[PDB]
This record gives structure tokens, C-alpha cells and sequence, in this order.
């Protein structure tokens, strides 16, 4: 992890803190617990700095806990300033849910990037009775998630649960088409 | 596992062997798929030997697989002997559910012998639809077992599913005050 | 595994093969298909016209050592009776819609399950299409049968196929995967 | 693995031998193939006359192994049949091919697959060398036998086996691999 | 990972190697692609952008490729920024690597004499039911076309030739590189 | 394996009633106590007939190839080899060791020949002695297979500096076998 | 292992190739010496003299030795019983295995022409307190003069000869072990 | 790693002692050649010949070589830049390692005198299909005659001996590597 | 490994305590020998020299050897250098580390009182096919005459006697290592 020096009338920094100066959030890994606690430090921050100014978050992510998804995804919406979504090589699972949670009319992907949406994963094991608290407990997430992608994109609930079922692969194009972003941010001139 | 011989006007047989010679089956193992069809095909042939005098079916066992289980229990149901169900160390999960599969009147436990009733258990991983399928089929199981086990102890369907929701350890006459044995088989 | 005498010694397993009885009583692999096919092909020698009985207890397995038995089954002279006890998964359960006509039976609480094939595919993107083209093929095949000896259509299998189906007893036969439930006698 | 008692007690796969039935079922390794080798001398030694039965259900194995059931069945004066039953894939499908003219069979569910052998390498670039310039020797071997048996060109059968082919019982026989889907009574 | 001091008017900074490399505009990318990787680099790009919108970067590359995914998120970014980006290959350019060191900047794509470049198809698996597989070759097979396609339009090479020349490993001399279009010269030692 | 009935004989001990031996295994110590004990047993049930051995052998011990080789010389019978799929290292070694005349391979049998392979760990002094060791047993294979396929040492050591794949055709012209059987 | 089955007046006995090699008087050694293999040849050769005490015992050995104590247990019971036992060496005799050679019977002593012999010191292990290394040590090396001793005794050389030439591994061609002493004859074929 | 601190006019600089090296435009290559480091290497030579253009730079060698392809970066960039590599063999250097040994500037590739030269073949493997076996076989050896070529060119032997002379492990003295070719002098105590 | 703060007049600097032992040209061989550590060593060595070519340097050994080929290369470094390089063993020194031991400037080669050195054989391993093993054995012999033979120029003991006291482990007191001519003196206190 490379660092730079920034010359004034000079400050050290690591790569990814110096995009964090400019108010670009990096989610670049599996998301746990860790990752969420860090980028909702960092937005809170970002906010007491300026709550007017916009804030950039890059997803790179395969997508990860549901939970530790949401603790980002409830933090991008409490605070005030927008907090623009640009999903560079992949987003997916809970990846491509908080690209969408992205303030309106903000949320991009580069021309080749992934997107991938699917049902939550999980696991249960024991006694029948906490088997079935396991299995309506994931149930009652998926509807909560599907609720707010239907919100999100403008989808129905219906067409979400259908189109979630298997692992469904978009282009970036196709994620405009469906909702998930609102532009494919084409190369500069 | 030792050898024995009978006389007669003489044949060499492993223990167990000339145990089944007198229409005796141990259940003494977990429950799992080859331990069904060992004892399913011992049943077959006991019938076919006599199809009036009853078979002895012993148990010694913690449970097992509920799917090998119905195994055993559908052709004891199926085949004309009365099979007697003999309770001895330990009957738990499918064996106690066994040993009151028992014909009427023929369900026994010695004197300190543990009996042990419980939820059916098991595991589910992957898509949130996948574990729904998992869940209602174990759930779908539980009222099957259940079902039947009021049909043969007697006790109703809403106080089986109370009193196998956590492991429920029963002495000899604990179980038969329940239903799940007809006596408790005591000594000379 | 006990040892039952009548003059002559038998393992309970042998004996019940001298009385046309053949037990698919574990995971279907390529071990257990070659011994079914050969107690199949022997019970055949024995005896052209009479019944033969196939006992199934078994989760499934092997595709490719299932349609060794099931074409085995279909080729011999005999009928194949199938009888469902304790459970019938996957490949188990074709097999038990394989039995004769009017011959496919289950006990009561007897456990049917039909799902898609499973496999897996790993290296070059033109070598995971042939897996993968390979396993659509095999479940149109798996598929299609299953159609003709249900009566049920490919379409419908296709969609109950999709994901794990556990059918009682009652329920297989309504499907077409077998003709009685076997019920206790008097 | 179940006994039959004809009085002479046999174990089933025992029994088939008796018959001039020879189980090709598993993977072929070194011992399987001496097994096989060692049952087809035996069986001439009975009756030169009569034909063999070679039951195949294999995923197939060892090159070399093969070779060794290939060359007995070609030495040996009575006719072996090939019989296809569940699977014949890799050297077990070689196998299957190299059955006596007009006797190689498929039941009709059965599985037929080819590709080019496998292996490895591993040390100094001349060691690697001697070892890739070996595998592509027995892949021209292989190929020119496939190519006399199925009547096919070696050109065709390199383009056909540079990746997992599968075929179908009836897709085997207008390859040349075998003679005759092996149909039921119906 | 050595230490370098630099001396100036208003100071001394002390730089590791690879960071003094970024200060002169020089990204490395020298090891298996991972988000990990493509993150940086992709920050990299990004910052050297805001510094100087207007001057060459330079890519390094010595890498046997990775996740194509990965992989795309480098490739995207240097698309998108206005400088031209530089591609240099030294060592070995392999998989993602190479398809990298043909998205550099037209007419600055580079290999030294005996650097390696090698193509081939995208590697992947699958597990489980026969419509997760049939959804899992889909998805691979599409993400191969989206490469030929790509690595079409920066060679000059057909779909079709490309198709055929990755079907298999297929390794490169620098020289061979050059006239397949993967790079434009070949860099020879200097005066 | 399957049992025959003529009295029941395991397929194997079949073929050891008409004098068959199987060397169809990595040649271990075991392995070669069993073929040495049958060639020690054939020659007492009868000292002027054949026996045949069958060979399909990657090989393995040098050591325990010489047991069995040395029993082959030492006995009276002829001892045919018979290349069966492949005889390789001290398998091919053994089936140049047959009757002189009566050594055959099928038609795509493989034979393959190489140095003798070891190792050596600890002190410079014990890696010379077993470096000095492996060495000797070069020489002492070496020297035997020039005897019975006619070659020259040098030829032999150049021959098996790496390992050498042969046809039973060329298995023939080296001189390690006398006849490719062929199919009537 | 192969079965043969012996047809005569009074019966058709079935053998392991093994146990019909014992009918005629001989004993397998073939395998690494631990206390199991010892007293199989124990029982064997107790079992051989009971049937005949007046007949010659063959003892073939193939073996890479092992076991100081399991080989006494062979040595002392070949000398104790009153048949002779010839020794037979056959591929190799390593360690313990070539004293046991040199153990058989006086002038019934033999090894096949390319039968490998090799003679060295024993080996062996201690871990622990200074005093408990001490007993280990002095315990293996009083082992050490006991088996030169009685090597001593039954090749004819001396006691210093032996010690200066087990001190490393030292392997002996049939021949050479025939010249030690530790053989009488190499046996050659027929003619 | 120890570190030095260093008073000048600029400071009181602190370095750890590799890095003090580099100061005097010293390079380490003192492990197992793998992509890392060859790309400090590389990076390392690029920067030295910013700082200055003209002045040598000395490559320190105790390599038991490693990857081919990260050994051929180095190379490239030895040879690209302006100013002479001074080579120099402590210790060991072997397969790769010395390899560049020999790649050194002309009449500037040194050992001292009780250093290990070892020459050799690449070694590499294949798994999988007769046809991937080949394409693997044929790029080994592709690559064994291009470290064949180079090694003729800049030692003055032929193909031919070099050929021979690597097929199996050939351990050589410093003095012998003289003679061969692969240095030009043993550094002898001064 | 802790730390030492030189406080003075003029610079106030920080030290860990072995770079503070390297500061008064004192260099740790403490360690096995392998490719890294003749490495640092070697690095030590040449940048003492550059810091003063007349002043002694003091080489520490506390080490059971290790590799014989990253032993030469401190060997080579310290005969190339101008300064004298004194080598004291503390503790222990075996194999390649009591070679090198030995290998220190003439008159100032020293071991503490109850310092344990010890001589033997070079250790080595071959596999593979038996002109492989031939090329090993060779060059490990090669290796023991070498080391031999340099061992005999610095103890002044024939190579003859030397090969014979190093066929097995041969531990030496301090006292007779001096005997030997392994080292000069006994460091008395
Ligand atoms: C609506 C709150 C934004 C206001 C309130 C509050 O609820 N929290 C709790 C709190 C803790 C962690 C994460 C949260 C995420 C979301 C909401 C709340 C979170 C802390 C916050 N503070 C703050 O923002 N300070 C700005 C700041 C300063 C320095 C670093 C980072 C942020 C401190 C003072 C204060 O009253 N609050
Ligand atoms: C009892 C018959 C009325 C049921 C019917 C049948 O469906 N099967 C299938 C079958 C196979 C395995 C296990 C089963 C368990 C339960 C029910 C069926 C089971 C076998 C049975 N046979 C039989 O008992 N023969 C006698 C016998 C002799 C020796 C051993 C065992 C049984 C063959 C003749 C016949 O019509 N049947
Ligand atoms: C189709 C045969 C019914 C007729 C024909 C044949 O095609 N095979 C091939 C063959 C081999 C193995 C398994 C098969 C499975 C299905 C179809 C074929 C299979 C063997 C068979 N034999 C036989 O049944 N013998 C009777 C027998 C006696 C005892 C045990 C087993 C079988 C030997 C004599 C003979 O002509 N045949
Ligand atoms: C047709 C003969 C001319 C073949 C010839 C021969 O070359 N071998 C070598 C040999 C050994 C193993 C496997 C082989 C496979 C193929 C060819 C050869 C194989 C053995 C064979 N014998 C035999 O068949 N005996 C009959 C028999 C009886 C009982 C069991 C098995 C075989 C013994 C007598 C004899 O001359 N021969
Ligand atoms: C061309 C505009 C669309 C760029 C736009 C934007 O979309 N992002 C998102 C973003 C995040 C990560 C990686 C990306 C890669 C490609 C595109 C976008 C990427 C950040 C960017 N910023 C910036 O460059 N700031 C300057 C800077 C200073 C120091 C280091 C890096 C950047 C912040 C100000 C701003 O409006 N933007
Ligand atoms: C032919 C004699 C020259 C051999 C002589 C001898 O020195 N041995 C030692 C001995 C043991 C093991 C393996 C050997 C291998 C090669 C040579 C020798 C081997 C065995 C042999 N015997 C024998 O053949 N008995 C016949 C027999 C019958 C049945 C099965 C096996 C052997 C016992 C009686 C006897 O004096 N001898
Ligand atoms: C020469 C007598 C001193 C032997 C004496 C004795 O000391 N033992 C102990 C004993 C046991 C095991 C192994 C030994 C090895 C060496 C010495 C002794 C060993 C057993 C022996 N017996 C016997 O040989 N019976 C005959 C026999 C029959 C069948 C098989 C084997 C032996 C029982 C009768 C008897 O008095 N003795
Ligand atoms: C020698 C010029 C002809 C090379 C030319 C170029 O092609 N590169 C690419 C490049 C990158 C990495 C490693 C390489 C290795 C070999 C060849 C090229 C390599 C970098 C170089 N730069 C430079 O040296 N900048 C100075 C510098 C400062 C500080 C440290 C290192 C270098 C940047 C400016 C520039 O145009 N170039
Ligand atoms: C009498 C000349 C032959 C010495 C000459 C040389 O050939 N080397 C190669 C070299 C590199 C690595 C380790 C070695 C170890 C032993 C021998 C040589 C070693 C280094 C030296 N330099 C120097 O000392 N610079 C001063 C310095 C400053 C700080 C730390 C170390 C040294 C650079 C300038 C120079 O011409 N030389």
C-alpha cells in the first residue's frame, strides 16, 4: 500500500486515506463486521467535516454479512450529505444492494464493472423448533431486503423474489435497464 | 463375538445368530440406513419361518436416522407376527419411538432401563429457499412422528409436542405410565 | 449382519436373494449397480417367468451407475416389483418408478424424494460447457423418462424438479412414481 | 456382496465367471487389469470355443493397465463380447471398442465418453520432455487402434477426443465404438 | 522493501521504494490480481489523475493475471482517467496481466526483449444443482466474449482468431507480443 | 477376486496349479518372498516343466528384484517372461532374467528402463557410502542386463541415463525380450 | 498370497504358499524383525524340532533387520534346538539380519550370487535427564560388544576387525560376506 | 535488520542497514528470486539511474535462483539502463542467480574467492491432458534454449557445451566460473 | 529487544540496543546461518569498513552453524575487508559458526571461559536417480576438503587431523579450543 506526500505553503498519506481526504469511501473487500464499523466511522466523519458536500463510495465487493450490510446501508441514509455509489469490477449480494442504496439519481458503474444480485445465504442447525426460528428468520430478511430493493429500483416485489431465486448476472448496462444504478459512466473527453 | 453350538439330531452359530434362531432381533447400535435393512430383512424371514409365533425385537440404542427408523417401524406394522419390544440399558430419539411401535400389550422395559424422548434433529445450509424446504420437511416430520406417537401411547398431540421440545429423560415406570411401555418386566 | 440356517448357511442378505428379493439398501455407486445387475442376471437364469422383488432404502447417487441398474431392470425377461421402505432419494426414486406396471409399491411412512442431478465443473471456460451442457442433457434424459413412467409431462417434472421435493407415500402415488401404497395385512 | 448356492456356494460375481462373465466395474488400475487378464486365460483354458462376456461399467484408468486386458482379449481365441452397461469412459470405452467384430454392445441409457489420456511431469525441461513426448506416443497408439476398430480416420479421432466427448448408446454405434444398441422385449 | 531519502529546499522526505516510484508517476502492478491489488491500483490511478490530468502514467506490469473481475476494475479506471496510461510488461504479462497490457494507451505499450506474455480462456468453477452449473458456464462463457471482444478491438485480431489462439495456453515472445497487437514496440536497450 | 470350482481356487492360485506366477504389483519384499517361495514349490512338484511369468510391474526394490532374480537362475525349470501391459525399472530388468529363448511381450505391452533410483541423508562420509552404494548396484544391473540382452555396458548406461519408454517391437531389437507374441 | 493344494493317499490338504514351505522344514524370514515376526520363528522352529529333531531346518532370509532383542530371540532359540539351521540369504540381509546369517549352522551358511549383505553398529534412542542418557548409552553400547562378540566367534575375526568395520553402514557383495566369514558358500546354480 | 544513523550537512539520517546500501547505490539480491523480489530489483536499478546516469551500480548475488520469468525482469532492466552493473557472487549463486551473475556489465562480474557458481536446467512441470503436457514441454524448452543463447552470448562458449554442461547440476569454483566464462575475475583480498 | 536512548550534548538519538553495538562496530552473529542473516552481516561488514578502514571490528558468536555456502559469505567479507575482525565465541559456536570463529584476525580470535565449540562433518541430503545422488556425494566431499583444508591454514593442524577430528561431533572447551588453535586466548575477566 503505496504512500503520497501533499505539498502545501507537507502531509503523509497512505493511498486510501488520502482518497478519505477527498471524501471517497473505499468498499473494496467481503463485508464483516470490521469493514462496516470502518466505512460507518468514516461516514459519520465525512458528515462533521461538511454535511453539505457529496460523499463517493467505490464498491469492489463480492458482498458478505447481511447484517454488517445494513449497518452501512442505515448509516448512508441517516446522514445528510448524498452519498454518491460506483461499482468498479464487481458488486454483488449485499455489494449490489448498498450500490442501489446510493442517493437518488447518483448511483454508477463503470462500462465493464458486475453486478450480481441472489437470495441471502445461511445456515441452520439443530433441533426442529430452532431450525424453523433459523428458517423464518432468513425468510423475514429476504423480504425486508427485497422490500427495499422494490423501494430502490422501482421494481415490484414480485419480479425481485423471482429474479433473485438463482444468482442473476448483469451488465452494467442491464443494471441501468433495471434500476439498481441510474447511469453507466462512460469515459471522459 | 463369541460361538455357540446346538445339539439336536449340530450347528456352530456367532451369538447373535442363535439368538435370531429364536426369533430374537437385536436393535443394539444408532439407527442408520444398514442397520435397518439388516433388521427389515430379519423381520421378513421371521415371518416366513411362522407367520403366528411372535418375534422379539431387543433395544439398545440412542436413535438414529428417523428416515431408517420408519423402516423398521412400517414393516413391523406390515408383517402378521406380533413383534414384543424389549427395552434394556437405553431406548432414545427413534428407538424409544420404536419401542412403543411395539404390538399392544407386548412393550417392555427392565427395571433400569432409560428412556429418552426428543425433537427430531438436523441441519440445513445454503439459499434462504433452501433452508424453507429443510425446515418445513423436518417440521412435517416432527407432527409425523408425533401423530403416531399419541396413537400409541395415547397422549395427545399437544402434549407430546411439550414434552419432547427439550430432551426428556423417563424411568422404566416413568414410561409406562406414559404410554410408551405396557410393563415394566420384572425379576425372579 | 447375521448368519440364518435352513442342511444350508445363509447371510439374511443371501437368503432373501434365494426367495427373488434384491436389496438397494445404500448410496447408489458404481460397487453396489455391478452387484444389482449381476443378482438381476442371475435371478433371470434361475427363473425367466417369475417375479423378482427390489427392495429400496437408498438417498441415491451415482446417475450413471443408476441407469445401470434401470437398464438391467428393463432388459431382463421378469418383472421388477420396487418396493419403497424407509426412504427413496434422487436416483433411488427413479428406480422406483422404474418397477414393473402396476408393481411399484411403498410402506406407509415410507420417505419419496425427487430433486435435479447434482455435479460440478472446474477449469477453462470451454470445459465447464461441456460439464455443463453434459448435466442439462442428463437431466433431460432423467426427465423424460421419468415422464413416461409417471404419466406426468416434462414440463411439470422440470418445475417440481427444481428444488428438493419430499413427497409421503400417499403422494408418490398420486404422482404416478408408484401404483399402492402398501398396507398392513389381516 | 451376496452368495448364491447352485450343492456349490458362489459369491454372485463368482458365479457370472462361471457363466463367461467377466465384471469390468470400477476404476482400472494394475489390479483390476491382472484380475481380468488372469479370468480371460482361464476362461480359454475351459472351452476355446465359447464365447466371452465382458460386462463394462468403468470410468476407465490406467493406459498401460488397459493395454494389458486389451492385448489378452486379442490373444485369446474365443470371442469376447463388450457390453456397456451404465457408464464406459477413458480406457473403459478403448475397451468397449476392442471387443470381437459385430459383438460390442450398449444398453440404451448407457453412458459412452472419449478424450485423450492423461498425466504428468514434473523436474528438469529434459525430463518433462521424455515425459510429454511419451504421453503424445501412446495418444498416436491409442488413436491408430480407435481408428482401426471404429472405422474412423485418426485425424477425426484427434479432434473428437481433445476434450470430454460425451455420446449416447445410439451415438456410439454410428461412431463405431460399438455395434448395436442392445434393445428390451417391450 | 528498501528506503530512499530525498533532499529538497524545503526538507528531507524518506520514501519506500515503491511509494518514490508513485511520485514519479509509476504504478506497479507486479503480483496476482485480488481486489486487494486492483483497490490500489485503482486508487493509484485515480490520485495521479488529480495531481497532473495532463502527464503520462506509467503501468508496470509483471503478473500471471487473476481475477478477471479484478481485472476489470484496473482496466475501467484507466479508461476513464484523461492521462494516457503507459503499459510496460517485464518478466511476464500472463491472463488478466496480458489483457491489461494491451488496454494501455494507444502507441504506449511496451514489452522489454525477454519478457513473456501469454493468453488464454478464463478459468472458473461450478457446484451444485445442473441449473446452477448451466448458470455458471453461462456466466463464464459471457465473460469470455466480453474479453475476446475487448482484446479484438486493441489487437486488431477477429473474435474468431482470438477464440481459436486462447483455447489454450498460448505463450508469446516479446516480438511474437508486437505483431499480434498486444503491444506496440518492443523496448530496446538505450545509448 | 474371484473363486473358480473344478476343490475352489481363488483365480490366482488357479493360475499357480498350471505354473502361472503373477508379478503384477510394485516389487517389494513381500512381493518377492511370495514369487520366490512359488518358483521354490513349482520346482518341487516338477523340476523339468515350465513355468510362465506373467510380468506387469512398474518395479521397485532393487533388492528384492534380486531375490526373485537369483531364484529364477537358481531352479531347475525354464521360467518364461511374459510382458503384459508394462514392465518397468526392476520389472523389465526380470523380464530380460527369463529362459533364454522363452521372454515375450504382447504386441502393446510397454517396457521401460532406467537408472536405479535412492537417497541419501546425514554426514558427507554416509552420503559417500551410499552414493558409492547406489553406484555398484548400477554396475551390477548394468553388467547383467549386457549378458542377457547382448548390448555392451557402455551402451546400457548411456541407454538408461534417463528414463527410456520402448515399444515390444524395439523391446525386441534391444535384446530385453525374444519374440513379440503375436495373436493367431 | 496363493493357496496350493497338495493331492495324496491320505488326503487333499489346502496351504498358503507359506505354510507348505513350513511342511517342508522351511522358515520365512522376509520382513522387518519386531517382536511378532520373532516369535512366529520362535514357535516355528520350536514346532520343527518337535517333529523331527535329527532333520535340517532351512531359515531364508530377506530382511532389512530391525530389532536387537526380537533377533536374540531367534538367535538363542536356533541354537538351542538340536537340528541344524541352515541360513539362506536371498536379496539382503541388513542389521540384524545378517548376524542371524552368520548365526545358521556351521558350514550351512549361504547367500545367492547377487544377494546383498551389509553389517553396521545398532541404533538406537535416549531423551531425558543427564543419568537417564547415561544408562540409554551405556545400555547400547554394551549391546554393541555383545553382538561383536558373538560375530567374533562365528566369522573368526577379531573383535577390533569388527568394531572398526560396523562403525558405518558397510555393504558386502555374496562373495565378499563369503571371504568375512559371515557366509561358507555363495550358493551357485545347478551346473 | 540493523539500523545506522549517518551526520551529514542536510541531517542526521537513520537507515536500516540495507537501505544504507542502496545509499551507495549497493543492490541486495540475497534470497530466492520470486515476482517481489525482482520488482524491488527492478525498481531499486530504475531509480538508481534517476538519481545518476553515469556511476556504476553493484549488484550483490547469494541467489539460489527461483523464477525464470522474475529473473528475466531483472535482466531486461540491467541491460536497458544507462550506467554498468557490477556483479558480484557472495556465498552462492545458482540456476537463475547466476545466470544473472553472468549478465553483469562487461569486464565487471566479480566473486570472491570461496563462492559457489552453480549452472543448470529449468526445472517446471505439466499436469493434465497429453496436449497441455506438450504445450508445457514446448514452452520449457523454448525457454531453455533462450537462457541457452544468452548464457553463450555473454560467457564465449557455444550452445552446444552449454547445452551439455547444464543437464545436470554443475557445481563450479569461483575460479572455474572464470574460466567458463560467467565472471571475468575472483576478487582477491586486498 | 529493547530500546536505548543516547542522551548527549549534541543529538539526542535512539537506539535498539543491537544497533547501538553495531554504532561502536560491534556486529551479532547470534542466530543460525542462513542466506539472510550472512546477508546483514556481510551488509555490517562492508559499511563498518566504509566508516573507518583502520578500526578493529568485533564479530560475536552465539550460533550452531548453518548453511556452509552463506557461511563463505562471511567468510569471504572478512578477508576482503581492510579492518581486522575480531571473532569471540560466548555461549556456543558449532559447525559453519566455529569455522568462522576460527576464521578472525590473526591474535584476535577469543572465547569466554565456559563457551562451548564444537566440529564436525558438513550435513547434506540427495534423492533421485544414482548419477543425481553421484553429483551431491561429490560435491559435499568437494565442500568437507574445502572446508578443510581452510580450517588447516587457520588452526595450524594438518588436514589429515582435522578430517579425522571432524568424522563425528567433537565438542571442545573454551581452554581446548586455544589448544587447538581454533582461537587465540581465553577471554579471562
Ligand atoms: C445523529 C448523530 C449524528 C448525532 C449523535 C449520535 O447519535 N451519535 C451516535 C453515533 C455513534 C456512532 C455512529 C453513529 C452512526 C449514526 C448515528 C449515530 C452514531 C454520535 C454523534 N456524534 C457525532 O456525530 N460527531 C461527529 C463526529 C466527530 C468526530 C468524528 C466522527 C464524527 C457525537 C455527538 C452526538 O450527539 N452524536
Ligand atoms: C410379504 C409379502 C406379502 C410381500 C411381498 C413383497 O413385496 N416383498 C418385497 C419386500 C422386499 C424386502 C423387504 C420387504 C419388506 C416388507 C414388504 C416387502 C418387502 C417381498 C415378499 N416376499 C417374501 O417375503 N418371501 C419370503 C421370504 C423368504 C426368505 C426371506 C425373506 C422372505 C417375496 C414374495 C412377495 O410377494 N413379497
Ligand atoms: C443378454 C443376456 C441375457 C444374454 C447374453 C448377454 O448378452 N450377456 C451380456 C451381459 C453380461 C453381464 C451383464 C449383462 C446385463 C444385461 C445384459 C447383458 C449382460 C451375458 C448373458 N449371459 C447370461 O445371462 N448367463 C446366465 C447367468 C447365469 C448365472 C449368473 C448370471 C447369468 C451369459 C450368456 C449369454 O449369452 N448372455
Ligand atoms: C495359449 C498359450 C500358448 C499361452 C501360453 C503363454 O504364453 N502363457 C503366458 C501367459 C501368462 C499369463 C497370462 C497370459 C496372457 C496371455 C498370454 C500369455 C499369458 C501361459 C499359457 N498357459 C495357459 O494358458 N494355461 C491354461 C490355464 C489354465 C488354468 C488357468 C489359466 C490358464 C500356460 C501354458 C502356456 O504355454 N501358455
Ligand atoms: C470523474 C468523476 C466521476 C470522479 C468523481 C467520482 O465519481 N468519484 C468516485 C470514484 C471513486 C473511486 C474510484 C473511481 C474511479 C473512477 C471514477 C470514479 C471513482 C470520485 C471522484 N473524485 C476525485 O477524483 N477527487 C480527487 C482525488 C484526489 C486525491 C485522490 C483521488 C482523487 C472525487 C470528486 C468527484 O467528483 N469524483
Ligand atoms: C534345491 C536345493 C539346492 C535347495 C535347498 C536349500 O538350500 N533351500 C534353501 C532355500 C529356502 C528358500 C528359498 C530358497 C530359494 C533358492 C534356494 C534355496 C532356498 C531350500 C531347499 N528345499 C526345497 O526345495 N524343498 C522343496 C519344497 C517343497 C515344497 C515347497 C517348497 C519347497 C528345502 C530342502 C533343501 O535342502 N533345499
Ligand atoms: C527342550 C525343552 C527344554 C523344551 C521345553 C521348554 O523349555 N519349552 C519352553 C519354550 C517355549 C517356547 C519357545 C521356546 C524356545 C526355546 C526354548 C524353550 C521354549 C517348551 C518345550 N515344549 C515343547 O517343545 N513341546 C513340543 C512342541 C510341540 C508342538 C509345537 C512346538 C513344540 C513343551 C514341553 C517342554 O518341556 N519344553
Ligand atoms: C528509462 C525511460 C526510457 C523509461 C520511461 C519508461 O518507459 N518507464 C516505464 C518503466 C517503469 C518501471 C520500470 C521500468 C523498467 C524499465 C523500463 C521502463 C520502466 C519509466 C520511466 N520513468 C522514470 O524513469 N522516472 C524516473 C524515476 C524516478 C524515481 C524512481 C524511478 C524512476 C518515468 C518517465 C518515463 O518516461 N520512463
Ligand atoms: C574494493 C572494491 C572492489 C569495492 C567496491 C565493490 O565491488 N562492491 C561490491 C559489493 C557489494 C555488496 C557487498 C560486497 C561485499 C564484499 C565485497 C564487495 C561487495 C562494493 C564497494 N562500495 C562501497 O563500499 N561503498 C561504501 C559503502 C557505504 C555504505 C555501506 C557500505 C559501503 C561501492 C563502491 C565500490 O566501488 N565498491
Amino acid at each position: 500500500i503505496p504512500t503520497v506526500i501533499e505539498t502545501t505553503n507537507e502531509r503523509a498519506y497512505d493511498i486510501y486515506s488520502r482518497l478519505l481526504k477527498d471524501r471517497i469511501i473505499m468498499l473494496g473487500s467481503q463485508i464483516d463486521d470490521n469493514v462496516a464499523n470502518s466505512i460507518v466511522s468514516q461516514l459519520l466523519f465525512l458528515q462533521a467535516q461538511d454535511s453539505e458536500k457529496d460523499i463517493y463510495l467505490y464498491i469492489n465487493s463480492p458482498g458478505g454479512s447481511v447484517t454488517a450490510g445494513f449497518a452501512i446501508y442505515d448509516t448512508i441514509q441517516h446522514i445528510k450529505p448524498d452519498v454518491q455509489t460506483i461499482c468498479i469490477g464487481m458488486a454483488a449480494s449485499m455489494g449490489s444492494f448498498l450500490l442501489a442504496a446510493g442517493a437518488k439519481g447518483k448511483r454508477f458503474a463503470l462500462p465493464n464493472a458486475e453486478v450480481m444480485i441472489h437470495q441471502p445465504l445461511g445456515g441452520a442447525q439443530g433441533q426442529a423448533t430452532e431450525i424453523e426460528i433459523a428458517a423464518n428468520h432468513i425468510l423475514k430478511t429476504r423480504e425486508k431486503l427485497n422490500r427495499i430493493l422494490s423501494e430502490r429500483t422501482g421494481q415490484s416485489i414480485e419480479k425481485i423474489q423471482k429474479d433473485t431465486d438463482r444468482d442473476n448476472f448483469l451488465t452494467a448496462e442491464e443494471a441501468k435497464e433495471y434500476g439498481l444504478i441510474d447511469e453507466v459512466m462512460v469515459p471522459e473527453t
